């Protein structure tokens, strides 16, 4: 679990994606695994807006930040689960490191700010769906 407030927006994995969040929402893709929802108060979170292919994620299954390097966000095959048929994730960052399902949600952090978010893993990758060409989440 895990979410991103900024402004006035809230930002969840879309499977996670609660009764309310639909009843106010913004913008959803189920080729990102993204949904935004509009919130009565205001978030304090600043988004990343840079090309960086390291930063820090958090992982709720070992109650850790662990330092990662991963890929450009792109185009990735994945497997079906109870969500979603198999199909290819757009927006999509890899990387090394431990995750499990109920890690999706943690935030993935830069030195400039939030770059995304755990949406896909196993056998030691973690992925992230990129959020940083989302310029209207500021403006
Ligand atoms: N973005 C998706 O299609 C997700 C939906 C939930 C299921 N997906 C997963 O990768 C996973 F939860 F099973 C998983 C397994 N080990 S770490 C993680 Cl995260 C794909
Ligand atoms: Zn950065």
């Amino acid at each position: 679990s895990g979410a991103i407030y900024v402004g006035n927006y809230r930002v969840v994995n879309r499977h996670l994606a609660t009764h309310n969040d639909w009843a106010n929402l913004v913008w959803e893709d189920s080729s990102r695994d993204l949904l935004v929802s509009s919130t009565t108060a205001q978030g304090c979170d600043t988004i990343a807006r840079c090309d960086c292919q390291t930063g820090v994620y958090y992982c709720s299954s070992r109650r850790k930040h662990y330092p990662v390097s991963f890929s450009k966000p792109s185009l990735i095959f994945v497997e079906a689960s109870e969500y979603y048929p198999a199909r290819y994730q757009s927006h999509l960052m890899l990387a090394v490191g431990h995750s499990e399902p109920g890690d999706c949600g943690g935030i993935l952090r830069c030195q400039h700010g939030v770059v995304g978010i755990v949406s896909t893993g196993g056998n030691g990758l973690v992925g992230f769906a990129d959020v940083r060409d989302l310029l209207w989440l500021d403006e």
